[PDB]
DNA sequence: ATGGGACTTTTTGA
DNA sequence: TTCAAAAAGTCCCA
């Protein structure tokens, strides 16, 4: 588990943190990579070390001991005071050591500071000026169990639930920072938006002066990972103002190495620059422009109910293993099966803007099976044939769940109604009205309307502004941005959508009416619908006043 | 190939 | 008892 970062974005974060160095005021400066690895960022600290002591070299020979500020001496005094890392990979460090005592090319036994260690773990015995590198990701299905009791315990802080182990090196890179100090790492973006990210957000904000945030979105920074990556820049320094810049990329598809350097492809037409007041951030980082915020704000003002408001949500069907559960509609086994026991059951890609694709799939509700006797054929030949990966899910070890139930089957009052679907991840809103019954994984979400909000907002006025340009746009200034075309559509934020009533309530609602019923037809011609949305986000925007 | 696009399971803490 | 979050996604092709 050890990754290479580009040479770019490493010279970048080491240029971020030390150019302004005075190395005559303090030629002392102690720099710090706690995942240091083979050196990737620690061997680049080396250089840009050595240059800046070499052109002041006689200024230091004068004012400090003219006869340790030496040329020769400059590779020993970096090695002994100056760069620090840390890492638990003992291979990767006994490759950084050869690299940083290659770098002179025995004399007298050089020292140099490298710790094999849990740097999560480590009595650190002082502080650092400066922090750089790229820690460790690992969300919480493939962090072990004994570890995450761990941080649970001691990194409370910033971890909790469903969050990263890079939380914690935020965190730690935070606490060992001296003051005055500056650190620049590169990690995942997602803590910028996600619910999860919430603490470790509040932490940031109130321990540390964000210099700078470069978002890179979705785009690909490490060849074939998948993940999407964030530079933060970040100071303990005493200042009255605490704005951040934030770079945002403009598009997603660009090579990173375009030019030489990160700061060419930063300030060219490929990226956006605005200003956020760091004081102006709540427990949400909304990190838009000015054109973006005033149309945000204009729509939270004018709408005063929001979807939790009105709305009742609820996740998918989990059952732990599909293969077990989920057969084609046409397989030959569902035969065997009640219709009973039989629910229609779709997939994200089935969701469409106002209606759902007919089904393909279909759910044993195998929660129903009253007992094994009666209905042996089911259990035997269908869905015994994973009986092993059954067992192993944890209610059934723990005796909650019989090994031929349903993990999470929830409620099938709550999917057999008329109800609004969307996909969990898409390019787009894609909220459709769901009249057929249907069940899905937890890969689609489902609300319905409160009964007592039903004479004031109807599926089909919903669907109508949710599938709206300016609700496309309006959402995805806050959504969690995963990958390349893809953010997350969960009701975390979901949610959160606020929505309106007004004179163009009844217009809006005629429109979707008229783009469903095109929708369903035989001889459908999509061509009239472009027309009929065109129209109704116009009547949306003179709603809305943008 | 390895870079790009289509599509999305069930484990897990609370 | 039972909710919902989580991409060092996953997998395939050219
Ligand atoms: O990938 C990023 C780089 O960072 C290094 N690293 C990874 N984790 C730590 C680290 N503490 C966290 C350790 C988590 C281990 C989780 C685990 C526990 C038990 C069994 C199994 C697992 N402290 C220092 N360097 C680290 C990698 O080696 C790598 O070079
Ligand atoms: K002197
Ligand atoms: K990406």
């Amino acid at each position: 588990g050890i990754y290479y970062t580009p040479k770019i974005i490493v010279d970048y974060i080491v240029k971020k943190t030390l150019k302004n160095h005075d190395i005559i005021k303090n030629p002392y400066p102690r720099i710090l990579d706690i995942s240091c690895g083979c050196g990737n960022f620690l061997l680049e600290v080396y250089d840009i070390l050595y240059d800046l002591f070499e052109e002041n070299i006689y200024e230091l020979k004068k004012k400090y001991d003219e006869n340790y500020w030496t040329v020769d001496n400059i590779h020993r005094h970096i090695l002994n005071y100056c760069i620090y890392g840390a890492d638990i990979d003992e291979k990767a460090i006994s490759i950084l050591k050869d690299s940083l005592t290659n770098k002179k090319v025995d004399e007298s036994d050089i020292k140099i500071n490298l710790f094999c260690c849990d740097s999560l773990k480590k009595k650190w015995r002082y502080k650092f000026d400066y922090i750089v590198g790229n820690p460790p990701y690992i969300g919480h299905k493939k962090l072990e169990k004994k570890y995450k009791k761990f941080l649970l315990e001691k990194y409370s802080e910033v971890y909790k639930d469903k969050a990263d182990l890079y939380f914690c090196f935020y965190k730690k890179i935070i606490d060992i920072l001296k003051q005055g100090g500056i650190g620049s790492v590169i990690t995942p973006r997602y803590f910028l938006e996600s619910l999860s990210g919430k603490d470790l957000r509040e932490y940031i904000k109130s321990n540390v002066n964000v210099q700078e945030i470069v978002d890179f979105l979705g785009a690909n920074i490490f060849k074939n990972i998948g993940v999407s990556s964030c530079i933060l820049t970040f100071d303990k320094k005493k200042t009255k103002e605490t704005y951040i810049d934030v770079f945002k990329i403009k598009n997603e598809d660009i090579c990173i190495n375009k030019f030489e350097t990160l700061e060419e492809l930063l300030k060219s037409s490929k990226f956006e620059h605005f200003n956020i007041n760091q004081r102006l951030l709540s427990d949400e980082w909304i990190l838009v422009n000015k054109d973006d915020e005033t149309f945000y704000n204009k729509i939270q003002e004018k709408c005063k109910y929001s979807l939790e408001d009105i709305a009742i949500s609820f996740q998918g069907i989990i059952t732990g293993c599909d293969k077990a559960f989920i057969l084609s509609k046409d397989d030959v086994k569902l035969n065997l099966v009640d219709d009973k026991f039989l629910k229609c059951w779709i997939k994200s890609k089935n969701i469409n803007k106002y209606i759902v694709d007919k089904s393909e799939y279909r759910l044993i509700y195998s929660n129903d099976i009253d007992n094994e006797n009666t209905n042996k054929r089911i259990l035997d030949e269908i869905i015994g044939l994973y009986k092993t990966k059954l067992e192993n899910r944890r209610e059934c070890k723990s005796g909650i769940r019989k090994w031929y139930e349903l993990q999470w089957g929830r409620e099938k009052l709550f999917f057999e109604r008329k109800k609004i679907m969307y996909p969990y991840k898409s390019n787009e809103n894609r909220f459709a009205i769901d009249y057929d019954n249907n069940f899905s994984s937890a890969d689609v979400y489902s609300f319905f309307i409160k009964e007592e909000y039903l004479d004031k907002f109807s599926y089909e006025y919903l669907v109508g502004i949710l599938n709206s340009s300016v609700y496309d746009k309006y959402f995805k200034i806050t959504a969690k941005k995963m990958s390349k075309n893809i953010y997350d559509y969960y009701p975390n934020k979901v949610m959160k959508i606020r929505i309106f009533r007004d004179n163009n309530y009844e217009e809006i609602e005629n429109l979707s009416k008229q783009i469903i019923s095109i929708l369903l037809n035989k001889s459908i011609d999509k061509g009239k619908v472009e027309k009929l949305q065109i129209k109704m986000d116009n009547l949306i925007m003179d709603s809305l006043g943008i």
